[PDB]
RNA sequence: ACGGACCAAGGAGUCUAGCAAAUGUGCAAGUGUAUAUGAUUCUUUAAACAUUUUAUACGCAUAAUUAAUGU
RNA sequence: AUGCUUUAUUGAGUACGAGCAUAUUUGGUAGGACCCGAGAGGCUUUGAACUAAGCGUGAUGAGAUUGAAGUCAGACGAAAGUCUGAUGGAGGAUCGAGUUGAUACUGACGUGCAAAUCGUUCAUUUCAAUCACGUUUAGGGGCGAAAGACUAAUCGAAAAGCCUAUUAGCUGGUUAUUUUCGAAAGAUCUCUCAGGAUCGCUGGAGUUGAUUAAUAUAAUUUUACCAGGUAGAGAUAAUGA
RNA sequence: UUUGUGUUGAAGCGAAAUACGUGAGUUUUCGUGGAACAUCUCCCUAGUGCAGAUCUUGGUGGAAGUAGCAACUAUUCAAAUGAGAACUUUGAAGACUGAAGUGGAGAAGGGUUUCUUGUCAACUGUGAUUGAACAAGAGUUAGCCGCUCCUAAGGGAUAGCUGAAAAGUGUUUAAAGGGGUCCCCGUCUCAAAAGGGAAACAGGUUGAUAUUCCUGUGCCAAUAGUAUUAUGAGUUAGAUGGUAACAUAUAUAUAAAUGAACUCCUUUACAUAGGCUUUACACUCGGGGUGCGUUUUCUUUGCACUUUACCU
RNA sequence: UUUGUUUUGUAGCAAUAGUAAUUCGUAAUUAUCCGAAGUGGUAAGGACUAUCC
RNA sequence: AGCGUACCAACAACCGCAUCAGGUCUCCAAGGUUAACAGCCUCUGGUUAAAUAGAAAAAAGUAGGUAAGGGAAGUCGGCAAAAUAGAUCCGUAACUUCGGGAAAAGGAUUGGCUCUGAGGACAUUAAUGUUAACUCAGAACUGAAACGGACAAGGGGAAUCCGACUGUUUAAUUAAAACAUAGCAUUGUGAAAAGCCACAACUGGUAUUAACACAAUGUGAUUUCUGCCCAGUGCUUUGAAUGUCAACUUGAUGAAAUUCAAUCAAGCGCAGGUAAACGGCGGGAGUAACUAUGACUCUCUUAAGGUAGCCAAAUGCCUCGUCAUCUAAUUAGUGACGCGCAUGAAUGGAUUAACGAGAUUCCCACUGUCCCUACUUGCUAUCUAGCGAAACCACAGCCAAGGGAACGGGCUUGGCAAAAUCAGCGGGGAAAGAAGACCCUGUUGAGCUUUACUCUAGUCUGGCUUUGUGAAACGACUUAAGAGGUGCUACUUUUAAAGUUGUUUUACUUAUCCAUUUAUAGGGAUGAAUUUCCCAAUAUGGAGACAUAGCCAGGUGGGGAGUUUGACUGGGGCGGUACAUCUGUUAAAUAUUAACGCAGAUGUCCAAAGACAAGCUCAAAGAGAACAGAAAUCUCUUGUAGACUAAAAGGGGAAAAGCUUGUUUGAUUUCUAUUUUCAGAACAAGUAGAAAACGUGAAAGCGUGGCCUAUCGAUCCUUUAUAUUUGCAAAAUGACGUAAAUUACUUACUACUGUGCAUAUAGAGGUGUCUGAAAAGUUACCACAGGGAUAACUGGCUUGUGGCUGCCAAGCGCUCCUAGCGACGUAGCUUUUUGAUCCUUCGAUGUCGGCUCUUCCUAUCAUUGGGACGCAGAAGUCUCAAAGUGUCGGAUUGUUCACCCGCUAAUAGGGAACGUGA
RNA sequence: AUUGUGACAGUAAUCCAACUUGGUACGAGAGGAUUAGUUGGUUCAGACAAUUGGUACAGCAAUUGGUUGACAAACCAGUGU
C-alpha cells in the first residue's frame, strides 16, 4: 500500500502554516512586582487585524519601570476597547472591562477571558472570537477558583493567575453563509494547505481503507477503536454513540 | 506448421574434486619415500638423483561383530 | 565364573591371505558445467531543465451588453405606505479578439513537416484567472479538486551500477569418412499426468563350454495323462421371465 | 626424435589432370607471388573439423533509375562576372509583409556564427561563380549602463544533544562574539543582471564598439595633520521677521543659526474595481516660406521640410 | 514703486548643432527655420467613491 | 578599483539526431473603413525565399464552386453542408427560487443626392457681433426593387433523463452522469503527563494555535421529508460480587536440581448504551343479494417483516408487458396501470426555476444525404533534364479434378502453351507488421483483500532498577483464653504480648520533570517623568520519589513483511472419486486384460457371534384338539435344505459348519519355509510347521480368533513394559560387608551399589491426496516460458435433431381406398439448422450486420408450351419439359430473423473460407 | 501500301395495360374466356445534341472597401460580389 493523505501531514513540508503577512503572537505581560503588588496602567495605540486569525488585537503601550524607556504588548483585544484608552494590570487594578486581574479577586458570575490556566503562563485557554468563560465558585480558604470554559467543562485553576475582564471581539461571524467556493478558497489561502477534500470512498484501495468497490460503500464498521495504528485509524475514532442528537 | 535474401570469418559435452568398473604396468603380505632434509644439483635444472651413520611418522590392506562395558 | 550347554536364529563373519601405487576411457554428483534465453528478489547511489502541489518577488487580459444597493425630482394618501422619470455602476453576470485548451469531421497525414503535426469547427477572457524566475518535497518514497494519474519520449513501484554468467521438469541450436550390431512408445512407485527413479527391450568387454551329424536345446509335432463351462443347446431339468 | 625442400623461387591464391582412393582426401601441371616450409620413422599435446541457432562482426544484392524531391498567392525583360548562371550582383517591371510585421531592442541557451580579403576537395538532398562551409588576418575602451551592497521565500555552519561512525537537528542553561570607551549591545554566513538602491545629456565618428571613443556642457562620492591668506556670521556661553499658518544666509559657491549620555517618531514602504480631471508624446485642419510632381481637358493644385536634450 | 512701450532674448544651454534649398574651384559662401486651432490612441500624476470570514 | 560589453535570438545561429511546417519569456506600435489593437487595402522599415524546374493535362485523389423538379424517401443517427446574423423602431408565452426566462417567438427599415430642424463658448450692450465639434430627427428627388451590397456575423420551437450553478480530470484512443463546491449531520480533544501525525535515537508538524479552534468521516444548492430493527458484527461504559487469564513473588516437600500450591494487571466473559456505525426490513387458507374482487376471519412465523413515496425508469427475466396517443405503417418517444425475477428514504427518497462542447423523441426552416448524376478551378498523379531511398525475399509464380497433415505454384491425369514493354487495379500469394494480449499448462511472478498460515512497527497493561527522609493503620510467620472429638497422642475452635516482613494511606525536599524572564524590589497597610507604618532577617513559580527512561512479561495489531491456496477430467470450471480396498459380469472354456462401463459393498460388529464335545433337525403344507378365529399352544404324516449361518455378492454346510446344552480362555510367549500384488521391494492379509505351557473329549484327535473371499498405516518425536544386558570420558555413593591384624595410607576375599538423563528390545499415540508437505481469495491494471498434446471461427468424417422425397392401405371425401388426401407402420436423400468429435492453424488465416459487385445451383414464385380434376364459364388445385428473362419502395429494431403499410406479373429458395474490412 | 477472307472466342432484349373481337361463346341466373388486331408503357442495351434544362478562369455589363491629385483608364481583396 501507499502512505495516507493524514499520515503525510506530520512531514510537514506543504502543510506547514501560511504566516508571511502575520504580525506576531498574542501574549499577556511578563508577570513582576508590579503586577505582584499594585498595578501599572499601558495605553491603547491601535487595533489592528491579523491575516490568519478572526479576532482583532490591540496594540498597547507600557512605561519601562526599571529604565528610563517605553515598552509594546500585542494583546487580543475585548468588545469594547477603544483607542485612547487607559487599562491597569495588577493584582490591585478595579473591576473594569479591559483590565487584567487575578481571578481570585471577581465576584461570581463575572465574565473573563484570555486566561491563564498557571501562574506566569501569559495566557493560554479562551481566545477565538465571540468566547467568554464565567467564574462560578471561589474556595473557602482562597487557593482555588473554579470556572467554566466555553465547552462547558468546569476546571478549577490557581487562585493567583490572571484573565482579562470582557468577551473577545468580533463575535457572531459563524452566522453569514459562506455561500461560495471562492470564499472559502480565501479563507484557507491564509491559514494552511487543507482545502478542497477529496473523500475516502471514491479513492483505489492502495491508498484509503474506504477505497475500492464496485458500488462506492464502505463495507466495514466506520468507528475504530482508540488503539489502531497510523495508517489505519480513519473513521470516527473511538465514538461513544452515532446517529441524530435528541438531548 | 515454424527458421532460412546472399557470401566470408567466429561458433557449442570441457576443467577440477571425489567414487567405481574395465584394461595396461611394477612390486607383493605388504605397498605408497608425505611434509622436509642431502648432494662435486644449479643456462636448460621450477627437471633429474638420494634417504638420516632383531631399524616403531602417516594412509590403505592384513579380522570380524556389538548401542555398549567389550569379546 | 577364565560362566557352561547339540539347542534355534542373525552378521557387509572364518575355514593356508590379494592388495597398494599409477596411466587413460566411461557413468552418476557438485560446481557457469553442452551453448544462447526470462517474469522476478536484494545492496548502494543519481534526478522536480518535463510534469504535480505549496511558498517569495514581479508582469499580463482590443472592443461591446446588462443594469443591484444608495441619491435627486414629480404624483397619490388621514397614517402607514405606494406609483413614474433620471442619476449611479454591483455581480465566482452575458457576447467576443488575444491568451489558455481540445468537442466534431471518427477530415488530411499515417515510409508524416511532426515518435501526437496540419485545416476547418468548438470551449474559455475580473477571476477557484494566466505567465516568468527563484525556492521546498526523492522511490515501497513524494505529489494528486482522485484518472492508479504524474515524478526528464521510462510508472499497478523511476533511472544507474553491482550481488550475477542468479534459476528454468520449457522453446531453439549442437561441426570429417567407411564398416559392424540395433531399440522403445509396456509395467511399479511418485504434490505424479509436457518430469523422474526402477524392470523390460539394445551395445560393448570377459570367462566357462561345444567343435565327437552328440548331448544341453526348441513360439513344432507324436504317444500317455490331466484341468476347463466360451460357441451350441434347454425351457416337459432347478432359478427368473 | 629422425631426415628433408627453398633467389636455378617457400607458403598462399586461380584454372586444371590419359593421376590414385568406395570415401573424407592425397599427389602433380601452368599462371600469379616474393620468404620461408615440412616430416607417414615413431610418439606427445589441444581454444582441433559448420548450412542452419529471428546466431555475432564486416561486406554485397533483386526491389529500382522505382516511391519520391506538392504547406507558406508569383514571377518577367535586359546587362555584369565567369569554363559554365531559373535559384550570385546591377537596372527596369509586376507583386507580398501590412505596426498583433521575416520592423527595431533585451533575457535564457549558443560561443566567434561578427568583420575584411581569398577561395571551392567535401557539404549547402536540382544547379551554384553563393554561404552560417574552407583559409589568412582583425574586432568588444565606462566614477554616471549593470554586477558588486541590502534583506525575502530559503540553504550551509557554530554551542549543545543523539549515533559504532556515516550522518540528524540547530540556543534546547555558551564565560558566544561584536559594538558604544572602560561600558553597552548583542550568533555567523550565503541566497534577486525584473524587489530596495549616490550620480549624464546632445551632436559627431568605424569595415567591424559606443549614454564607454571625439567635441561641448554637467552631476555624485571621497578628500589627514600643520600653518598662512581670502569669504561670511556671531558676543564686544550660542542671529532675526510674522497676530498666526509660517519665513529669512544668493559669498564665483544660499557654507556656517552651539549643543554630550539617554529616548521617541518619520521616509525607504506597498491590494483590487469604477468613473471624473490635468500635462506630455502621438495623429489631424487652415495660413506663410522653400523644393518637387500632373498639366489634351480640370486643378489659387497633390507631396516633402519648417527641429531644440540633461543641467540652472 | 505705477504705464503702453523707447526695445531686445527662441530665459541661460543655442546655433556654433540638425534639417530642407540655391551658388562658387580643385575645401567656401548665401537664404529659411513662423501664425492660429481640432481628435482622444498610449503613459504618468491628482482628488475621490466602493469591496473583503 | 575589479569583472562583463562582438554577434543570433529563430526567418537555417537555441531544444527536438538535421539548414525539421513543432516548442520557447518582456518593451515600442502610422493612414482608410469601423464599436474595434477584429477582417480587407495602404505609407516608413523589410522582402520577392523556401530538399528542384519545363511541358502536357485523361482516369483516380485531396482542398474548393454550382446544379432543373422533389425535400431526410439516405443513414444506427440530419454525420457533412445549407439556412440565420450588424444596427434602429415595434412585439414578446408557459413556468418561476420574483432575480429571470429574453436576442423568447415574431414584424418593418437600411444606398446616393438636394434640403429643413435641435443640442455650445466668447465680448460689446431684452440688440449686436466672433467663432467651433460631432451626433440625432424629418422631407423631396433618383435607380433593370437595389442598398449591414465585399469583409464581418445566433437557426428556432414542444418535451423526457442526469448533474443544482461558475470550476476540475485520464500529456499521446474515454471531458462525462465522474471529482470539487456552498449547505446538512456525526466523531475526538481543556494542553508542554492533551487530540491527530513524523523520527534509528535525540527531537519535531499543526503552532506567530486554544472549542466561533485544530483533527477524522459521510452526504452533496433551494423546497418538502428523513419510517421500523441493538438479535449478528463493530465501537463504547461500570468492577474485587465475579469465571478464565503472564512474568515476578510467597509457601510446602526434598540431600539438591526439580515438583506441587497460593495471590485485585490489562483483555475476554458477566451487566448496559448506540442505526445521519457495517447493515437488514415473511408465507398459507377461507369469505359480501349474478360473476369478479376480498374491507373481514383463521393459521405458521421474525431482531424487525419495505412505512411516506416512486416505476417495464441508466433499476422488470418473462417482454416487442396491457391501455391511450403520435404515423399510412412505430421492438423507438410520451402519458397511465402495478404481487416490483431484484424499487425505497443523508448507501439519502420525491421534486425543482436558471445553467450544460452531457443522453434521447417529435415539429418548422434549410439543403446534392438521397431519386441520379453532370459540369468546373488550384495542387498531385503523367512525359522530360538532374537527384535518388525503404519494407520484403527457402526457391519461384496459368488452370480443372484427384489423392494428400481431411482447402496445392511444384506431385498424378487432363486443358493448353510463342519475345520484349506502358498505365491502372485490389480476386489470390491461407500477403506484411509482433516468439497470441482470449483459453489451458508451469510445483514461474506481481498488484490488491481478508475472521488463510507464520511473524512485525506502534499502542495499552504488570514487575525490577532509577529511588532519598519521617508517620500512621491493617495483615502474615513467632506467643497466650476453646467445641469437640480421636487411637498419652494426633488435628481446626473464641483476645492483647513475638522480631521481621509486607500491602495501602499520608507528610517533607535535595534526586527527577515542566513553565517564564533582561533570571530586575523579603510579607501586609491619547501631555511630561532618565544624568511612610507594621512584620522576619537554592532566579522565581508549579509537580515530586509520582511521571519519564532502561531490561523483561502479557494483550491488541492487513498499518506492514514473507508465503501458500492437491490430482483425475471427451477443453477448464461446477458435479463426482472411477485417488487405499472387496463380490459378480463385460473377459473371447489355464492365467492376465481398459473406459466419468454395468448391479453393489468397506473405515464396522462379537466374553461370545471365540475353543472343544454330546444330543437333536430345519422352511413349509395337510389332517385333527374347550374358549381359538386367516395367524396363540398341542399331537401325527410328508419333507435334499426350499431355513439358518453379524453386515454386499459369490462359494461351502445335515448323526453338521445349523439349534440346544456342558466345560472353558489356543483371541497365549518365541522362531522358520513360503502364497497373493509384484521390481518377484515394504506394509498388510493368508498356508504348512517347530520349542513351551494349557483347554476339551472315554479316546483317536482338534484349537495360534470369527465356515472362505474386504474391514487398514513409514522415518523423526512422545509414552509405558522387560532385563543376573549397558553407559554418562581422572574417580567414589549397598558397605569398611566378611575374616585377620593394628598401633597404619595394613592384607585377602564379594553375581546383586545415589537422584536425573541416555540406550537395546515389544506394543501404542497418524498421516483417508491412504509408499505418509504444517497452508485462503481476487485481478475488467497485469507480466514471463510454452501449448494447435487443449477451448472460442471456416474446412473434414457422421446425420441423432432440422429440412425434403418415397412404399402399404384403415379411414376422409354424401355415395366411392388412391380427383385431392392418407392414420398404425416401414425405405431413402441433403448438408441452406443445431449437435457429436478434436485432424489442420496459438514465433496470429482480422472476430456481427449492412452497403457495393459478379457468377453458380434447382428442391420453379412469375413469364413459355403441355397432362389431370370432386373441370359449364370465370377463378383455382395436382403435375411434365424447362434456369432464356425478372424477382421492388417504406415505418420500428445494431440486427440475421420478425412484423405492418404499399405497388407489382411475381414480390421463389439457396451456395461461392456462414462470398466480399490493405 | 490499299482492299479483303474469317478458323476461334464473346453475344440481348424483357414484361404489362387499355380498346375491338364481345356483354358474344358457356350459364337457370349471377356473372363471363381463349385467340388475333390496334394504340401506348415498364425494366434493359447501343448511340446522339436540331429543341428544353445544368455547367463558366471565352466574353460583356453592374457594384462595396482601398490606391494611383481629378476625369478617363485601371489594379488589389488566393475566383471580392
Ligand atoms: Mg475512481
Ligand atoms: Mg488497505
Ligand atoms: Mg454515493
Ligand atoms: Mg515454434
Ligand atoms: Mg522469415
Ligand atoms: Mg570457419
Ligand atoms: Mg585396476
Ligand atoms: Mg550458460
Ligand atoms: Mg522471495
Ligand atoms: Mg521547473
Ligand atoms: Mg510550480
Ligand atoms: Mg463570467
Ligand atoms: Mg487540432
Ligand atoms: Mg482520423
Ligand atoms: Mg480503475
Ligand atoms: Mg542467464
Ligand atoms: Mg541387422
Ligand atoms: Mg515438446
Ligand atoms: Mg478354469
Ligand atoms: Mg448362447
Ligand atoms: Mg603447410
Ligand atoms: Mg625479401
Ligand atoms: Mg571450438
Ligand atoms: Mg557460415
Ligand atoms: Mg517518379
Ligand atoms: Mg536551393
Ligand atoms: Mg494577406
Ligand atoms: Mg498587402
Ligand atoms: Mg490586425
Ligand atoms: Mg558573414
Ligand atoms: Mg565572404
Ligand atoms: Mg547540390
Ligand atoms: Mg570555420
Ligand atoms: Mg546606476
Ligand atoms: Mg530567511
Ligand atoms: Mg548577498
Ligand atoms: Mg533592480
Ligand atoms: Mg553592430
Ligand atoms: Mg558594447
Ligand atoms: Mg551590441
Ligand atoms: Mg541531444
Ligand atoms: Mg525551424
Ligand atoms: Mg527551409
Ligand atoms: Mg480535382
Ligand atoms: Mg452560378
Ligand atoms: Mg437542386
Ligand atoms: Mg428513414
Ligand atoms: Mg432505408
Ligand atoms: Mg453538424
Ligand atoms: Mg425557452
Ligand atoms: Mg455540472
Ligand atoms: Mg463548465
Ligand atoms: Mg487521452
Ligand atoms: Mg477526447
Ligand atoms: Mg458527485
Ligand atoms: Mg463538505
Ligand atoms: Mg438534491
Ligand atoms: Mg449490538
Ligand atoms: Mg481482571
Ligand atoms: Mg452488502
Ligand atoms: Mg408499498
Ligand atoms: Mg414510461
Ligand atoms: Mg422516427
Ligand atoms: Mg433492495
Ligand atoms: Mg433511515
Ligand atoms: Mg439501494
Ligand atoms: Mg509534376
Ligand atoms: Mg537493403
Ligand atoms: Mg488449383
Ligand atoms: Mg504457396
Ligand atoms: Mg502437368
Ligand atoms: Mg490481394
Ligand atoms: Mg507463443
Ligand atoms: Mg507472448
Ligand atoms: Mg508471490
Ligand atoms: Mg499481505
Ligand atoms: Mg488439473
Ligand atoms: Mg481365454
Ligand atoms: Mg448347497
Ligand atoms: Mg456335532
Ligand atoms: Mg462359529
Ligand atoms: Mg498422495
Ligand atoms: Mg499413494
Ligand atoms: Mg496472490
Ligand atoms: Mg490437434
Ligand atoms: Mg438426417
Ligand atoms: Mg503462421
Ligand atoms: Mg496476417
Ligand atoms: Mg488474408
Ligand atoms: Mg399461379
Ligand atoms: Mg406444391
Ligand atoms: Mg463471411
Ligand atoms: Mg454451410
Ligand atoms: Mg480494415
Ligand atoms: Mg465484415
Ligand atoms: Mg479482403
Ligand atoms: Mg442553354
Ligand atoms: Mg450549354
Amino acid at each position: 500500500g501507499r502512505v495516507i493523505r493524514g499520515q503525510r501531514k506530520g512531514r510537514g513540508s506543504i502543510f506547514k502554516s501560511h504566516n508571511h503577512h502575520r504580525k506576531g503572537a498574542a501574549k499577556l505581560r511578563h508577570l513582576d512586582y508590579c503586577e505582584k503588588k499594585g498595578y501599572i496602567k499601558g495605553l491603547v495605540k491601535d487595533i489592528i487585524h491579523d491575516p490568519g486569525r478572526g479576532a482583532p488585537l490591540a496594540k498597547v503601550i507600557f512605561k519601562r519601570t526599571e529604565k528610563y524607556g517605553k515598552k509594546e504588548e500585542l494583546i487580543i483585544a475585548s468588545e469594547g476597547m477603544f483607542t485612547g484608552q487607559y487599562i491597569s494590570c495588577g493584582t490591585k487594578a478595579p473591576l473594569s472591562v479591559g483590565n487584567i486581574l487575578p481571578i481570585g479577586k471577581m465576584p461570581e458570575g463575572t465574565l473573563i477571558c484570555n486566561l491563564e490556566h498557571r501562574t506566569g503562563n501569559r495566557g493560554t485557554l479562551v481566545k477565538a472570537s465571540g468566547c467568554y468563560a464565567t467564574v462560578v465558585g471561589q474556595s473557602e480558604d482562597g487557593k482555588k477558583t473554579k470556572v467554566r470554559l466555553p465547552s462547558g467543562a468546569k476546571k478549577t485553576i490557581d487562585a493567583k493567575a490572571r484573565a482579562m475582564v470582557g468577551v473577545v471581539g468580533a463575535g457572531g461571524r459563524i452566522d453569514k453563509p459562506i455561500l461560495k467556493a471562492g470564499v472559502a478558497h480565501h479563507k484557507y489561502r491564509v491559514k494552511r494547505n487543507c482545502w478542497p477534500k477529496v473523500r475516502g470512498v471514491a479513492m483505489n484501495p492502495v491508498e484509503h481503507p474506504h477505497g475500492g468497490g464496485n458500488h462506492q460503500h464502505i463495507g466495514h464498521p466506520s468507528t475504530v477503536s482508540r488503539s489502531a495504528p497510523a495508517g489505519q485509524k480513519v473513521g470516527l475514532i473511538a465514538a461513544r454513540r452515532t446517529g441524530l442528537l435528541r438531548g
